[PDB]
Protein backbone atom coordinates (compact mmCIF):
# COMPACT_ATOMS: atom_id res chain seq x y z
CA UNK A 1 0.00 0.00 0.00
CA UNK A 2 2.57 2.64 0.84
CA UNK A 3 6.52 3.29 -0.91
CA UNK A 4 8.79 4.93 0.54
CA UNK A 5 11.53 7.01 -1.52
CA UNK A 6 15.00 8.52 -0.48
CA UNK A 7 15.09 12.60 -1.55
CA UNK A 8 17.77 12.76 -3.57
CA UNK A 9 20.80 14.01 -1.57
CA UNK A 10 20.68 17.64 -2.96
CA UNK A 11 17.07 17.79 -1.82
CA UNK A 12 17.77 16.44 1.24
CA UNK A 13 20.39 19.42 1.78
CA UNK A 14 17.91 21.75 0.31
CA UNK A 15 15.09 20.70 2.84
CA UNK A 16 18.04 20.51 5.91
CA UNK A 17 19.09 24.04 5.46
CA UNK A 18 15.20 25.05 5.33
CA UNK A 19 14.62 23.70 8.94
CA UNK A 20 17.91 24.73 10.20
CA UNK A 21 19.01 28.15 9.19
CA UNK A 22 18.24 31.11 11.55
CA UNK A 23 15.88 33.06 9.16
CA UNK A 24 12.79 34.67 10.44
CA UNK A 25 10.08 35.94 7.81
CA UNK A 26 9.12 32.93 7.45
CA UNK A 27 5.79 33.91 6.11
CA UNK A 28 6.87 33.82 2.59
CA UNK A 29 5.95 29.87 2.38
CA UNK A 30 2.34 30.82 1.87
CA UNK A 31 3.28 33.11 -1.23
CA UNK A 32 4.83 30.25 -2.82
CA UNK A 33 2.26 27.73 -2.13
CA UNK A 34 -0.44 30.13 -3.75
CA UNK A 35 1.72 30.93 -6.44
CA UNK A 36 2.97 27.20 -7.28
CA UNK A 37 -1.56 26.75 -6.97
CA UNK A 38 -1.15 29.57 -9.65
CA UNK A 39 0.84 28.19 -12.30
CA UNK A 40 -1.60 24.63 -11.75
CA UNK A 41 -4.36 26.42 -12.05
CA UNK A 42 -3.07 28.48 -15.06
CA UNK A 43 -1.79 25.06 -16.90
CA UNK A 44 -5.87 23.37 -16.80
CA UNK A 45 -7.06 26.98 -17.77
CA UNK A 46 -4.62 26.76 -20.99
CA UNK A 47 -5.63 23.12 -21.66
CA UNK A 48 -9.28 23.85 -21.13
CA UNK A 49 -8.93 26.40 -23.76
CA UNK A 50 -8.80 23.90 -26.63
CA UNK A 51 -10.49 20.86 -24.84
CA UNK A 52 -12.98 21.94 -22.43
CA UNK A 53 -14.41 18.34 -21.84
CA UNK A 54 -10.83 19.01 -18.82
CA UNK A 55 -13.34 20.96 -16.94
CA UNK A 56 -15.60 17.80 -16.42
CA UNK A 57 -14.14 17.31 -13.58
CA UNK A 58 -14.54 20.34 -11.94
CA UNK A 59 -15.23 24.21 -13.93
CA UNK A 60 -14.46 26.36 -11.10
CA UNK A 61 -10.52 27.60 -10.82
CA UNK A 62 -9.80 28.09 -7.68
CA UNK A 63 -7.59 28.19 -3.96
CA UNK A 64 -9.28 27.68 -0.62
CA UNK A 65 -7.10 28.33 2.78
CA UNK A 66 -8.26 26.19 5.24
CA UNK A 67 -6.94 26.73 9.01
CA UNK A 68 -7.59 24.12 11.92
CA UNK A 69 -6.74 25.11 15.27
CA UNK A 70 -8.07 21.42 16.48
CA UNK A 71 -5.83 19.72 14.24
CA UNK A 72 -2.74 22.15 13.98
CA UNK A 73 -3.12 22.11 10.31
CA UNK A 74 -3.05 25.24 7.48
CA UNK A 75 -4.57 23.26 4.18
CA UNK A 76 -4.04 25.04 0.94
CA UNK A 77 -6.65 23.67 -1.95
CA UNK A 78 -6.62 24.28 -5.05
CA UNK A 79 -8.62 22.92 -8.59
CA UNK A 80 -5.58 23.21 -10.82
CA UNK A 81 -4.00 20.40 -13.20
CA UNK A 82 -2.85 17.98 -10.78
CA UNK A 83 0.09 15.64 -10.79
CA UNK A 84 0.79 12.07 -11.85
CA UNK A 85 1.92 9.76 -9.53
CA UNK A 86 5.30 10.22 -11.60
CA UNK A 87 5.45 14.10 -10.95
CA UNK A 88 4.86 13.56 -7.69
CA UNK A 89 7.43 11.16 -7.00
CA UNK A 90 10.30 13.71 -9.40
CA UNK A 91 10.02 16.47 -6.49
CA UNK A 92 6.31 17.40 -7.29
CA UNK A 93 6.61 18.34 -10.95
CA UNK A 94 9.84 20.68 -10.21
CA UNK A 95 13.25 20.64 -11.62
CA UNK A 96 14.57 20.16 -7.75
CA UNK A 97 18.01 19.13 -7.94
CA UNK A 98 19.56 21.73 -10.44
CA UNK A 99 17.00 24.31 -8.74
CA UNK A 100 18.80 23.22 -5.22
CA UNK A 101 22.25 24.05 -6.92
CA UNK A 102 21.46 27.48 -8.42
CA UNK A 103 19.52 28.39 -5.21
CA UNK A 104 22.69 27.35 -2.58
CA UNK A 105 24.86 29.09 -5.14
CA UNK A 106 23.23 31.99 -4.80
CA UNK A 107 22.50 32.07 -0.91
CA UNK A 108 26.74 32.12 -1.50
CA UNK A 109 26.16 35.20 -3.74
CA UNK A 110 24.21 36.80 -1.03
CA UNK A 111 20.72 35.78 -1.36
CA UNK A 112 18.24 35.28 1.37
CA UNK A 113 15.67 31.99 2.02
CA UNK A 114 12.87 34.50 0.75
CA UNK A 115 13.95 34.23 -3.22
CA UNK A 116 13.51 30.55 -3.09
CA UNK A 117 11.11 30.62 -5.77
CA UNK A 118 13.68 32.16 -8.37
CA UNK A 119 15.40 28.82 -8.19
CA UNK A 120 11.55 26.31 -9.18
CA UNK A 121 11.79 24.98 -4.95
CA UNK A 122 9.49 26.89 -3.46
CA UNK A 123 7.31 24.34 -2.48
CA UNK A 124 10.16 23.21 0.03
CA UNK A 125 9.60 26.31 1.86
CA UNK A 126 6.40 24.90 3.33
CA UNK A 127 9.19 23.36 5.97
CA UNK A 128 9.52 26.74 7.28
CA UNK A 129 6.63 26.13 8.79
CA UNK A 130 5.62 22.62 9.10
CA UNK A 131 6.77 19.32 10.44
CA UNK A 132 5.01 17.98 8.42
CA UNK A 133 3.62 18.19 4.73
CA UNK A 134 0.79 16.14 2.97
CA UNK A 135 0.30 16.81 -0.93
CA UNK A 136 -3.02 14.80 -2.36
CA UNK A 137 -3.16 15.62 -5.54
CA UNK A 138 -5.51 14.08 -8.65
CA UNK A 139 -4.71 14.74 -12.56
CA UNK A 140 -7.90 13.98 -15.36
CA UNK A 141 -5.57 11.40 -16.04
CA UNK A 142 -4.57 9.22 -13.06
CA UNK A 143 -6.02 8.19 -9.45
CA UNK A 144 -5.71 10.45 -6.85
CA UNK A 145 -2.67 10.13 -4.85
CA UNK A 146 -0.96 11.47 -0.83
CA UNK A 147 2.57 12.10 -0.83
CA UNK A 148 3.79 12.71 2.62
CA UNK A 149 6.94 13.66 4.04
CA UNK A 150 8.29 15.07 7.75
CA UNK A 151 11.72 15.71 6.38
CA UNK A 152 14.58 13.45 7.79
CA UNK A 153 15.29 12.38 4.16
CA UNK A 154 12.39 10.00 2.71
CA UNK A 155 8.74 10.46 1.57
CA UNK A 156 5.91 7.99 0.74
CA UNK A 157 3.49 7.49 -1.96
CA UNK A 158 0.10 6.06 -1.56
CA UNK A 159 -2.96 5.98 -3.27
CA UNK A 160 -5.09 8.12 -1.39
CA UNK A 161 -8.48 7.01 0.76
CA UNK A 162 -9.77 10.47 1.59
CA UNK A 163 -12.52 12.45 0.45
CA UNK A 164 -12.06 12.69 -3.81
CA UNK A 165 -10.88 15.68 -4.95
CA UNK A 166 -12.11 15.78 -8.47
CA UNK A 167 -9.02 17.84 -9.70
CA UNK A 168 -6.16 19.77 -8.73
CA UNK A 169 -3.97 19.54 -5.52
CA UNK A 170 -3.82 20.08 -1.68
CA UNK A 171 -0.97 20.86 1.05
CA UNK A 172 -1.72 19.97 3.98
CA UNK A 173 0.58 21.38 6.24
CA UNK A 174 0.95 20.12 10.04
CA UNK A 175 2.59 23.12 11.57
CA UNK A 176 5.12 23.03 14.22
CA UNK A 177 4.14 24.08 17.62
CA UNK A 178 5.85 27.57 17.53
CA UNK A 179 4.02 28.22 13.77
CA UNK A 180 0.33 28.57 14.97
CA UNK A 181 0.39 32.48 14.36
CA UNK A 182 -0.59 31.24 10.69
CA UNK A 183 -3.78 29.49 11.80
CA UNK A 184 -5.05 33.06 12.62
CA UNK A 185 -7.37 34.88 10.10
CA UNK A 186 -5.94 38.35 10.60
CA UNK A 187 -2.77 36.96 10.24
CA UNK A 188 -3.63 34.77 7.02
CA UNK A 189 -5.28 37.78 5.43
CA UNK A 190 -2.42 40.18 6.02
CA UNK A 191 -0.16 37.42 4.14
CA UNK A 192 -2.50 37.24 1.04
CA UNK A 193 -3.02 40.99 1.00
CA UNK A 194 0.58 41.48 1.34
CA UNK A 195 2.27 39.25 -1.02
CA UNK A 196 -0.50 37.46 -3.49
CA UNK A 197 -2.93 40.45 -4.04
CA UNK A 198 -2.85 39.82 -7.85
CA UNK A 199 -3.29 35.87 -7.79
CA UNK A 200 -5.83 35.97 -11.30
CA UNK A 201 -7.91 33.55 -9.16
CA UNK A 202 -10.08 33.73 -5.68
CA UNK A 203 -8.91 32.84 -2.85
CA UNK A 204 -11.00 32.03 -0.26
CA UNK A 205 -9.91 31.88 3.09
CA UNK A 206 -12.18 29.72 5.34
CA UNK A 207 -13.42 30.11 8.91
CA UNK A 208 -13.77 28.19 12.39
CA UNK A 209 -15.83 27.53 14.44
CA UNK B 1 2.20 29.57 -47.33
CA UNK B 2 0.83 32.17 -44.55
CA UNK B 3 -1.83 31.94 -42.50
CA UNK B 4 -2.70 35.56 -40.89
CA UNK B 5 -5.35 35.40 -38.12
CA UNK B 6 -6.75 37.89 -35.30
CA UNK B 7 -5.73 38.58 -32.10
CA UNK B 8 -8.80 38.33 -29.53
CA UNK B 9 -10.29 41.10 -28.91
CA UNK B 10 -8.27 41.41 -24.93
CA UNK B 11 -5.23 40.61 -26.78
CA UNK B 12 -5.60 43.54 -29.11
CA UNK B 13 -6.53 45.54 -26.42
CA UNK B 14 -3.34 44.86 -24.32
CA UNK B 15 -1.24 45.32 -27.07
CA UNK B 16 -2.91 48.81 -27.88
CA UNK B 17 -1.75 49.65 -24.10
CA UNK B 18 1.16 48.81 -24.20
CA UNK B 19 1.87 50.76 -27.46
CA UNK B 20 0.31 53.61 -26.97
CA UNK B 21 0.53 54.00 -22.79
CA UNK B 22 3.45 56.38 -21.55
CA UNK B 23 5.95 54.82 -19.40
CA UNK B 24 9.42 55.17 -19.55
CA UNK B 25 10.58 51.96 -18.15
CA UNK B 26 10.95 49.78 -20.82
CA UNK B 27 13.83 47.59 -20.43
CA UNK B 28 11.74 45.63 -18.08
CA UNK B 29 10.98 43.49 -21.46
CA UNK B 30 14.08 42.31 -21.92
CA UNK B 31 13.74 40.08 -18.13
CA UNK B 32 10.17 38.85 -19.15
CA UNK B 33 11.79 37.27 -22.52
CA UNK B 34 14.08 35.55 -20.53
CA UNK B 35 11.77 34.47 -17.68
CA UNK B 36 9.73 32.95 -20.46
CA UNK B 37 12.85 31.63 -21.73
CA UNK B 38 14.18 30.34 -18.49
CA UNK B 39 10.28 28.31 -18.19
CA UNK B 40 11.06 26.69 -21.38
CA UNK B 41 14.33 25.68 -20.14
CA UNK B 42 12.96 23.98 -17.30
CA UNK B 43 9.99 22.08 -18.93
CA UNK B 44 12.76 20.11 -21.51
CA UNK B 45 15.00 19.37 -18.40
CA UNK B 46 12.22 18.22 -16.47
CA UNK B 47 10.72 16.04 -19.61
CA UNK B 48 14.48 14.88 -19.62
CA UNK B 49 14.70 13.37 -16.36
CA UNK B 50 12.37 10.67 -16.97
CA UNK B 51 13.34 10.83 -20.92
CA UNK B 52 16.44 11.69 -21.83
CA UNK B 53 16.15 11.34 -25.61
CA UNK B 54 14.31 14.23 -25.30
CA UNK B 55 17.67 16.06 -25.37
CA UNK B 56 18.61 14.38 -28.81
CA UNK B 57 17.56 17.59 -30.65
CA UNK B 58 20.31 19.04 -28.20
CA UNK B 59 21.85 18.79 -24.81
CA UNK B 60 22.60 22.08 -24.09
CA UNK B 61 20.34 24.47 -21.99
CA UNK B 62 21.25 28.44 -22.59
CA UNK B 63 19.65 31.59 -23.25
CA UNK B 64 21.67 33.81 -26.87
CA UNK B 65 21.02 37.53 -26.73
CA UNK B 66 22.50 38.45 -30.19
CA UNK B 67 21.98 42.24 -31.04
CA UNK B 68 22.34 43.23 -34.82
CA UNK B 69 22.53 47.20 -35.04
CA UNK B 70 22.74 46.46 -39.10
CA UNK B 71 19.20 44.88 -39.24
CA UNK B 72 18.44 47.02 -35.85
CA UNK B 73 17.18 43.45 -34.04
CA UNK B 74 17.47 41.88 -30.70
CA UNK B 75 17.25 38.37 -30.90
CA UNK B 76 16.95 36.06 -27.55
CA UNK B 77 17.63 32.22 -28.67
CA UNK B 78 16.80 29.52 -25.96
CA UNK B 79 16.87 26.00 -26.27
CA UNK B 80 13.90 25.45 -24.39
CA UNK B 81 10.83 23.03 -25.13
CA UNK B 82 9.67 24.69 -28.25
CA UNK B 83 5.54 25.46 -28.78
CA UNK B 84 3.29 23.50 -31.15
CA UNK B 85 1.92 25.25 -33.81
CA UNK B 86 -1.37 25.16 -32.06
CA UNK B 87 0.26 26.84 -28.55
CA UNK B 88 1.64 29.32 -31.27
CA UNK B 89 -1.75 30.79 -32.29
CA UNK B 90 -3.05 30.35 -29.17
CA UNK B 91 -1.21 33.28 -27.87
CA UNK B 92 1.98 31.89 -27.39
CA UNK B 93 1.59 28.98 -24.90
CA UNK B 94 -0.02 31.59 -22.36
CA UNK B 95 -3.36 32.27 -20.83
CA UNK B 96 -3.60 35.70 -22.39
CA UNK B 97 -7.32 36.25 -22.57
CA UNK B 98 -8.20 35.73 -18.56
CA UNK B 99 -4.38 37.59 -17.96
CA UNK B 100 -4.96 40.44 -19.53
CA UNK B 101 -8.41 40.75 -17.91
CA UNK B 102 -6.61 40.51 -14.62
CA UNK B 103 -3.63 42.72 -15.61
CA UNK B 104 -6.17 45.69 -16.46
CA UNK B 105 -8.00 45.27 -13.44
CA UNK B 106 -4.66 45.52 -11.93
CA UNK B 107 -3.47 48.74 -13.77
CA UNK B 108 -7.00 50.29 -11.77
CA UNK B 109 -6.06 48.93 -8.90
CA UNK B 110 -2.76 50.96 -9.42
CA UNK B 111 -0.52 48.68 -10.59
CA UNK B 112 2.43 49.94 -13.39
CA UNK B 113 2.98 47.86 -16.59
CA UNK B 114 6.32 46.70 -15.00
CA UNK B 115 4.10 43.82 -13.20
CA UNK B 116 2.72 42.63 -16.46
CA UNK B 117 4.41 38.77 -15.81
CA UNK B 118 2.30 38.79 -12.56
CA UNK B 119 -0.14 38.38 -15.55
CA UNK B 120 0.72 35.42 -17.53
CA UNK B 121 1.37 37.66 -20.36
CA UNK B 122 4.90 39.05 -20.14
CA UNK B 123 5.38 38.21 -24.05
CA UNK B 124 3.46 41.13 -25.54
CA UNK B 125 5.64 43.63 -23.18
CA UNK B 126 8.33 43.34 -26.39
CA UNK B 127 5.94 45.83 -28.00
CA UNK B 128 7.46 48.26 -25.96
CA UNK B 129 10.54 48.38 -27.61
CA UNK B 130 9.71 46.41 -31.26
CA UNK B 131 7.86 47.49 -33.80
CA UNK B 132 7.44 43.87 -35.41
CA UNK B 133 8.13 41.16 -33.86
CA UNK B 134 9.31 37.14 -35.12
CA UNK B 135 8.79 34.15 -32.72
CA UNK B 136 10.63 30.96 -34.35
CA UNK B 137 10.01 28.02 -32.31
CA UNK B 138 10.55 24.06 -32.73
CA UNK B 139 9.40 21.57 -30.31
CA UNK B 140 10.11 17.66 -30.38
CA UNK B 141 6.86 16.77 -31.63
CA UNK B 142 6.33 19.15 -34.63
CA UNK B 143 7.82 20.99 -37.19
CA UNK B 144 9.12 24.52 -36.84
CA UNK B 145 7.44 27.37 -37.47
CA UNK B 146 7.56 31.26 -37.39
CA UNK B 147 4.95 33.61 -36.00
CA UNK B 148 5.02 37.50 -36.54
CA UNK B 149 3.17 40.42 -36.07
CA UNK B 150 3.46 44.49 -36.38
CA UNK B 151 0.57 44.41 -33.49
CA UNK B 152 -2.94 46.33 -35.37
CA UNK B 153 -4.94 43.23 -34.71
CA UNK B 154 -3.33 40.43 -36.47
CA UNK B 155 -0.38 37.89 -36.55
CA UNK B 156 1.28 35.27 -39.36
CA UNK B 157 2.22 31.32 -38.59
CA UNK B 158 3.95 29.99 -41.54
CA UNK B 159 6.13 26.88 -41.85
CA UNK B 160 9.79 28.42 -41.08
CA UNK B 161 12.37 28.42 -43.63
CA UNK B 162 15.56 29.34 -41.67
CA UNK B 163 18.26 27.96 -40.20
CA UNK B 164 17.18 24.63 -38.44
CA UNK B 165 17.27 25.30 -34.72
CA UNK B 166 17.16 21.97 -32.99
CA UNK B 167 14.66 23.07 -30.50
CA UNK B 168 13.71 25.70 -28.35
CA UNK B 169 12.34 29.31 -29.25
CA UNK B 170 13.99 32.50 -30.83
CA UNK B 171 12.01 36.02 -30.62
CA UNK B 172 13.41 38.06 -32.80
CA UNK B 173 12.82 42.03 -31.59
CA UNK B 174 12.65 44.54 -34.35
CA UNK B 175 13.64 47.34 -32.68
CA UNK B 176 11.81 50.88 -33.14
CA UNK B 177 13.62 53.38 -34.45
CA UNK B 178 14.39 55.65 -30.51
CA UNK B 179 15.05 52.23 -29.19
CA UNK B 180 18.45 51.29 -30.45
CA UNK B 181 19.99 51.12 -26.72
CA UNK B 182 18.98 47.59 -26.56
CA UNK B 183 21.51 46.81 -28.94
CA UNK B 184 24.51 48.21 -27.03
CA UNK B 185 26.43 45.47 -25.07
CA UNK B 186 27.06 47.86 -22.19
CA UNK B 187 22.96 48.84 -22.02
CA UNK B 188 22.10 44.53 -22.52
CA UNK B 189 24.34 43.71 -19.31
CA UNK B 190 23.44 46.33 -17.33
CA UNK B 191 19.85 45.01 -18.14
CA UNK B 192 20.63 41.14 -17.46
CA UNK B 193 22.42 41.74 -14.14
CA UNK B 194 19.76 44.27 -12.73
CA UNK B 195 16.57 42.15 -13.50
CA UNK B 196 18.24 38.40 -14.67
CA UNK B 197 21.26 37.70 -12.57
CA UNK B 198 19.75 34.40 -10.60
CA UNK B 199 18.74 32.65 -14.03
CA UNK B 200 19.57 29.15 -13.68
CA UNK B 201 21.17 28.80 -17.30
CA UNK B 202 24.06 30.63 -19.10
CA UNK B 203 22.94 33.22 -20.93
CA UNK B 204 25.39 34.46 -23.65
CA UNK B 205 25.49 38.21 -24.99
CA UNK B 206 27.13 38.03 -28.62
CA UNK B 207 29.49 40.72 -29.72
CA UNK B 208 28.99 42.45 -33.27
CA UNK B 209 31.67 43.04 -35.35
C1 LIG C 1 7.84 26.10 -10.21
C2 LIG C 1 6.42 25.69 -9.87
O1 LIG C 1 6.33 24.29 -10.25
C3 LIG C 1 5.10 23.71 -10.06
C4 LIG C 1 3.94 24.26 -9.67
C5 LIG C 1 2.78 23.51 -9.50
C6 LIG C 1 2.74 22.18 -9.92
C7 LIG C 1 1.54 21.47 -9.76
S1 LIG C 1 0.76 20.55 -11.05
N1 LIG C 1 -0.47 20.12 -10.13
N2 LIG C 1 -0.43 20.56 -8.94
C8 LIG C 1 0.67 21.32 -8.68
C9 LIG C 1 0.92 21.90 -7.40
C10 LIG C 1 2.13 21.67 -6.69
C11 LIG C 1 2.28 22.29 -5.46
CL1 LIG C 1 3.77 21.89 -4.59
C12 LIG C 1 1.37 23.09 -4.86
O2 LIG C 1 1.68 23.76 -3.71
C13 LIG C 1 0.17 23.33 -5.54
C14 LIG C 1 -0.01 22.66 -6.76
O3 LIG C 1 -1.22 22.92 -7.39
C15 LIG C 1 3.91 21.59 -10.39
C16 LIG C 1 5.11 22.36 -10.46
C1 LIG D 1 3.93 32.55 -18.36
C2 LIG D 1 5.05 32.08 -19.26
O1 LIG D 1 4.41 31.27 -20.28
C3 LIG D 1 5.26 30.69 -21.19
C4 LIG D 1 6.60 30.68 -21.24
C5 LIG D 1 7.30 30.07 -22.27
C6 LIG D 1 6.63 29.27 -23.19
C7 LIG D 1 7.39 28.65 -24.19
S1 LIG D 1 7.29 26.92 -24.57
N1 LIG D 1 8.41 27.02 -25.71
N2 LIG D 1 8.90 28.17 -25.89
C8 LIG D 1 8.37 29.12 -25.07
C9 LIG D 1 8.77 30.49 -25.12
C10 LIG D 1 7.84 31.54 -25.31
C11 LIG D 1 8.33 32.84 -25.33
CL1 LIG D 1 7.11 34.10 -25.66
C12 LIG D 1 9.61 33.20 -25.19
O2 LIG D 1 9.97 34.52 -25.10
C13 LIG D 1 10.56 32.19 -25.01
C14 LIG D 1 10.08 30.86 -25.04
O3 LIG D 1 11.05 29.89 -24.87
C15 LIG D 1 5.24 29.20 -23.14
C16 LIG D 1 4.54 29.92 -22.13
MG1 LIG E 1 6.37 31.86 -12.93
Amino acid sequence: EVETFAFQAEIAQLMSLIINTFYSNKEIFLRELISNSSDALDKIRYESLTDPSKLDSGKELHINLIPNKQDRTLTIVDTGIGMTKADLINNLGTIAKSGTKAFMEALQAGADISMIGQFGVGFYSAYLVAEKVTVITKHNDDEQYAWESSAGGSFTVRTDTGEPMGRGTKVILHLKEDQTEYLEERRIKEIVKKHSQFIGYPITLFVEK
